[PDB]
DNA sequence: CTCTATGTCGGGTGCGGAGAAAGAGGTAATGAAATGG
DNA sequence: GCCATTTCATTACCTCTTTCTCCGCACCCGACATAGA
């Protein structure tokens, strides 16, 4: 059961609050397939507060606070954790003595003061003196890391059970939030609802412009700046700009600036349309990119078609997008406007990607400047973000697409746990044969 | 003649990158107190 | 209670990312003029 307020994600992938969540609609499967709902358990109990822990740390102005992932549940609510397989060897001395130890982490049982029997994770150790022989004990450490496939064990505990857990067990867990595998076609549907008609290069290219304006276009015609040093970039500007029928006007006249111009009228002489007969310009004005005046990540973009997800950030990243390789694939883009940052975290996860924002207060220097509030949106994931980068054309940037059929695992966050005052609770029943698990709208995944 | 799209101009500032610090969990290593026979 | 492990939070480091931050000038954006319409 969760706090009132509490975002869900419906299968159709919109976001309905958790109080307005009627009996038969559809929540979102972690697996991106619709979980039905069967029934709405509302109630009064004790809260519990839930909020990811991180690096982070400037405080205690009002730089803003980070958009750490959380929630609020009631006391028995079902924590969908992990805990990893853990066995360490270890020599002592007590009591005259010194033996051998097997510390590790198995699921065992303990008693809530309340009298239930729980079933969790505990740390286990087993020993005999060093008499015998190392050979006893490096026997069950195999006997363990060959005992089970998953390297951590992935259950179930209620908020009010947490402290149950030991030390090294508590530390040692998480929970996790899940890709937004679910897939709509908005942009596609968009882009066949409109008159131009072009080849099945569209949606790509297309998606791969619209990131690049982002980045580095302009704000109030259908052109942008280049690197005139990046070639492979240049190239893939004319090319695609060339498959959606325009052209690349290209003029680094003391870097390089662009426009993509339609090859309609020119009007009488020379003076062509860069705005006018253009899908770019009717799309980024169509899909939303440029929402009241300013530039901006239209949220439905977090929950179409992945492909399409990806191609757009290969634009993003292809200009205002640093890309390092030296300890992990990992890529950064640099921002100002809340929109851009915000779009792109909600897009970044819905991939799968880990997402991290660092904000830098605003400024007034030397030269009397005044700075703005900036942001450092930080990304990776391995090769979720590699089949990224795969489509990029800048040479910095561009890195092979993963092997195949990658998988989009779920990624785990550490938390922490806070104990609320009492209040009217709202929860909803999925039907038995499913997971029992929905996603929440901060992609968490959570327990009914 | 008025109302929009295209070039185009000048000023103050976005961001580019990298290196480094500051957290966060994992490890041993302890000190001892609780369990079972 | 003697024995013989176990259980457990805390301690001092130890490894690994990811948050921070630094700063000037080439470039981004608001401002303006003018071909269309």
């Amino acid at each position: 059961c969760f706090a009132k307020g509490t975002n869900v994600l419906m299968a159709d992938g919109s976001i309905e609050c958790i109080e307005n969540i009627e009996v038969g609609n559809k929540v979102m499967g972690k697996d991106g397939r619709p979980r039905e709902v069967i029934k709405l358990p509302r109630g009064r109990e004790t809260m519990y507060s839930v909020v990811q822990k991180s690096q982070h740390r400037a405080h205690k102005s009002s730089r803003e606070v980070p958009e750490l992932l959380k929630f609020t549940c009631n006391a028995t609510h079902e924590l969908v954790v992990r805990t990893p397989r853990s066995v360490r060897r270890l020599s002592r001395t007590i009591k005259g003595v010194e033996y051998f130890e097997v510390i590790t982490f198995e699921m065992g049982q303990k008693k809530a003061p309340d009298g239930r029997i729980v079933e969790l994770v505990k740390e286990v150790s087993k020993s005999y003196p060093i008499s015998e022989g190392p050979e006893r004990a490096n026997e069950l450490v195999e006997s363990y890391r060959k005992a089970s496939n998953k390297a951590y064990f992935e259950w179930t505990i209620e908020a009010r059970d947490l402290s149950l857990l030991g030390s090294h067990v508590r530390k040692a867990t998480y929970q996790t939030y899940a890709p937004i595998l679910y897939e709509n076609d908005h942009f596609f549907d968009y882009m066949q609802k409109s008159k131009f008609h072009l080849t099945i290069e569209g949606p790509k290219v297309l998606a791969y412009l619209l990131g690049l304006w982002i980045g580095d276009g302009l704000s109030d015609r259908a052109t942008f700046s280049v690197d005139s040093r990046d070639t492979s970039l240049m190239e893939r500007v004319t090319e695609y700009a060339e498959k959606l029928n325009l052209c690349a006007e290209y003029k680094d006249r003391k870097a390089k600036t662009v426009n993509l111009y339609s090859k309609v009228v020119r009007g009488n002489g020379i003076r062509n349309n860069l705005n006018t007969e253009n899908p770019l310009w009717d799309a980024i004005v169509g899909l939303g990119f440029l929402k009241d005046g300013v530039k901006n990540i239209p949220s439905f973009l977090s929950t179409d078609n992945i492909g399409t997800r990806e191609t757009f950030l290969a634009g993003l990243i292809d200009s205002d997008g640093y890309v390092t390789d030296e300890h992990g694939i990992k890529a950064t883009i640099k921002t100002i406007h809340t929109s851009v940052r915000d779009g792109l975290v909600s897009l970044a996860r819905s991939l799968g990607l880990v997402v991290s924002v660092n904000a830098e207060p605003a400024k007034v220097d030397m030269n009397g400047t005044k700075h703005k509030i900036s942001y450092a949106i930080y990304m990776s994931g391995g090769d979720v973000l590699l089949n990224v980068l795969s489509k990029c054309a800048g040479s910095k940037k561009f890195r092979p697409a993963p092997a195949a059929a990658f998988a989009r695992e779920c990624r785990g966050f550490y938390f922490e746990l806070q104990e609320l005052k009492e209040d009217d609770y709202y929860g909803i029943t999925l039907s038995d044969d499913s997971d029992h698990q929905f996603l929440l709208a901060n992609q968490v995944v959570v327990h009914n």
